[PDB]
């Protein structure tokens, strides 16, 4: 075995993600006596940043193992973008009803055949769009708004839908961006826009349109997994298993509630948070509707057709 292992994040220990991260890893150790020793590469800094291409970085085996978010990775893995179809989801037991059941599965089996074998689901979340500007309360209102997006196409087509003007860029040059006022805004979870105090960027309106959510999935590389005893690949899987749990109630702190008390701290540092009515969320899911048909022709219509109806039956 390797004297280390090196394991992919984009966000750090302050996050959620990273919690997991780190968790997966410290459990992994003690689970192996020591054998399995692995170092977090946070800033997606194995890929010098460039999120958008750390799946095929962990496929050759740069990175040898990850915890990922399902848009960073949808560039390489079209089924990924189910995620990121506007408005598919309504809540957390939508969410939780796509990777328990046979959605999760089916994109796991994708994974495993592409060379990356996947173990675990996390969380980032319910991605809220905020900005410097104005209050979003309709498509309307998003006007030539400058949006930072990830660089995975689909973004682009939902917010140019919205008659905003995205730009793709990575979470590392998302900062500048925003501090500058080169973007007007962007959208994130609630635990990132807070850990990372984007309210300090000048993200002081935000709006809670859940319009997608991204969960994380817990990769090793095939060779790795494959160089290690059927044994120790058990303590992997069952640590990452108990990783994301774990990062997944991190992930829903104060936000899977009735009152979301976690956007109400938001609001104590000067934002100011929009929930939309039944009648707002509906336009919203309108004005985004070909976008979405085109994309889930695009990702595989029977996939895309089992997670409305698991969301339907959840
Ligand atoms: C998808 C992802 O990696 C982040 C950190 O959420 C982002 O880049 O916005
Ligand atoms: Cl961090
Ligand atoms: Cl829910």
């Amino acid at each position: 075995y390797k004297s280390e292992y090196k394991m992919s994040l984009v966000l750090g220990p302050a996050f959620p993600w990273g919690k997991g991260g780190e968790i997966w890893a410290d459990l992994v150790k003690q689970r192996t006596n020591g054998r399995i020793n692995i170092k977090l590469y946070p800033g997606t800094s194995l890929v010098a940043g460039d999120q958008t291409r750390e799946f095929s970085a962990i496929r050759q085996g740069v990175i040898d193992m990850a915890v990922g978010s399902t848009i960073n990775w949808s560039p390489q893995v079209r089924e990924l973008n189910l995620f990121s179809l506007p408005f598919l989801m309504p809540d957390y037991k939508a969410l939780d009803a796509l990777t328990q059941g046979e959605v999760g599965k089916s994109i796991f089996a994708t994974l495993e055949k592409a060379g990356v074998v996947p173990l675990a689901w996390g969380e980032n979340g319910f991605r809220e769009v905020s900005n410097s500007k104005r209050e979003i309360r309709k498509p309307e209102d998003l006007k030539g708004m400058k949006l930072r997006v990830v660089g995975s196409p689909l973004y682009i087509e939902t917010f140019n839908a919205l008659g905003a003007n995205p730009t793709q860029m990575s979470w590392a040059d998302a900062q500048p961006a925003m501090a500058s006022g080169a973007v007007d805004g962007q959208e994130n979870p609630q635990s990132v826009f807070a850990a990372a105090k984007l309210y300090t960027v000048g993200q002081k309106f935000v709006t809670t349109w859940g319009y997608v959510a991204d969960p994380l999935i817990f990769v090793v590389n095939k060779q790795i997994w494959e160089s290690w005893t059927p044994a120790d690949r058990e303590i992997v899987k069952q640590a990452a298993v108990d990783a994301g749990k774990q990062e997944i109630a991190l992930a829903r702190k104060g936000l899977a509630e009735p009152g979301a008390p976690a956007w109400k701290d938001m609001e104590a540092h000067g934002v100011k948070v929009t929930h939309l009515t039944p009648a707002e969320h509906d336009a919203f899911r309108k004005a985004t509707a070909k976008v979405y048909d085109k994309w889930k022709k695009q990702i595989g219509t029977d996939l895309v057709t089992k997670a409305e109806g698991a969301i339907a039956k959840r």
